[PDB]
């Protein structure tokens, strides 16, 4: 009955329903980025805000696979920019999301996973058409109950599952927000990263699983702050390093 | 059977371990952070690397505290910084922390939240010691396992959670990676984020409760990609702007 205990109840059944509902995508997304690596693409990953988040979980990580990168979009990596509200007027700019994808080693033939929750701003939208003008394989990761509850703000009129190869459908209600309190009238209480990380690392996990079954050892990292860690790490970045951008 | 599907499991099961153990804890945290902001205090939470994320979880967020700010040490703050690697360097400078806790406008009476999975690092460490030091009360969220199977790396041997008035237990098993596979060597698989973002929001969400029984209307955001959510926090971050510093 506690706010704590009515959350986390409400997160592991949005676990859930990712689980029962989105195994099949998660597998065919997954086995996209073995095929990536595989024929000698790379992979990257991007979320603006609040969904660099889940982005950010896979890159550089504990466990994790050393060929995912990060797109960086300036002012939009989490929400560290000053003022955090120029985030979200950045996400509205278009010709943004040309400028990063047509600057970064991204080439046709490589895959992009792109996070947004609504998938209705144009910075993700734009991000999703781009890429996929410029040959990439687009996975999305949105709550696609908001393509039929909102309107886009992109010039299309579509959204970010419009353009996706793989859509994985993070299952958010529209507002973000799980808890209500009758004395309070706005809702509290978001989940969206507890699910659109867990989504990555079932993709990526997916990836390093369909590689080993294909006889290819995954190039996984450890975490640095177990004894080892660093030591191990280095050996497998200098040995990817050709397509890993995060260090050189 | 399948990787994804294990991998949720897991995360599932790890949420219900903090739901039932951390609930008195939860609600300890969440209590002291609504003291804080009745008493007139500021509210901070941070983390390095990915324990970044969950800070940023709970900053300028969809149904979460406008009073809630994030605390930035530069370089640490997600994985963007160039080469990542330095990161996890900067995570043993000492004195990084005190530049940091002394530049910015925390004060006696505050309250910081510190993220640190291992919590066995110089830079959380002398966080947690120094903030103490300055009279801020705070909340750690660390795996206290890592307090028992690895030795500390700050001069004072020890750990982050000998530092906190309060401690919140994030369950990770040492290592950072849920799955393993026969063929392959290392583990995968990382549900840290998934669990410390879950952790603080049942946090923040215990603090919006516990000032709304008290008959204070809780500072909750909405999302700005629902029409009105901009409008709507406008009001709010310009009400509570002095104890609010990622805008003016
Ligand atoms: C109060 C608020 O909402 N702040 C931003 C929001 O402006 C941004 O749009 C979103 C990412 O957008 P997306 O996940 O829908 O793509 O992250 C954050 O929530
Ligand atoms: C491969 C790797 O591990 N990269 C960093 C790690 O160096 C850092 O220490 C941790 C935060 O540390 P903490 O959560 O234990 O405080 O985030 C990331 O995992």
């Amino acid at each position: 009955h506690k706010p704590a205990g009515q959350f986390l109840d409400a997160a592991i059944d949005l676990l859930r329903r990712v689980r029962d509902e989105e195994a099949d995508s998660i597998e065919a997304a997954g086995t996209l980025l073995a095929d990536t690596v595989q024929n000698g693409g790379r992979l990257f990953a991007f979320g603006a805000g609040h969904s660099s988040l889940a982005a950010q979980d896979v890159v550089y990580r504990a466990g994790g696979l050393a060929l995912m990168n990060l797109l960086t979009v300036p002012g939009v990596v989490g929400i560290d920019v000053m003022p955090a509200t120029l985030g979200s007027a950045l996400e509205r700019v278009d010709g943004l999301a040309s400028a990063v994808l047509d600057s970064s080693p991204l080439r046709a033939g490589d895959a992009l996973v792109i996070i947004s929750l609504s998938g209705r701003n144009a910075l993700p939208v734009e991000m999703a058409m781009h890429a996929r003008a410029l040959g990439l394989r687009v996975i999305g990761v949105t709550s696609v109950a908001y393509a039929s509850q909102t309107t886009s703000r992109h010039a299309s009129g579509t959204f970010l599952k419009d353009h996706c190869d793989i859509v994985l459908d993070s299952k958010i209600a529209v507002g973000d927000a799980e808890l209500t309190l009758d004395t309070v009238p706005a809702p509290f209480a978001p989940a969206s990263t507890v699910v659109t990380a867990a989504l990555m690392q079932a993709v990526t996990a997916t990836a390093a699983a369909t590689l080993a079954d294909r006889g290819i050892e995954p190039p996984l990292l450890r975490s640095g702050n177990v004894d080892g860690g660093h030591e191990w790490n280095a050996r497998v970045l200098e040995q990817y390093g050709e397509r890993i951008f995060y260090r050189r």
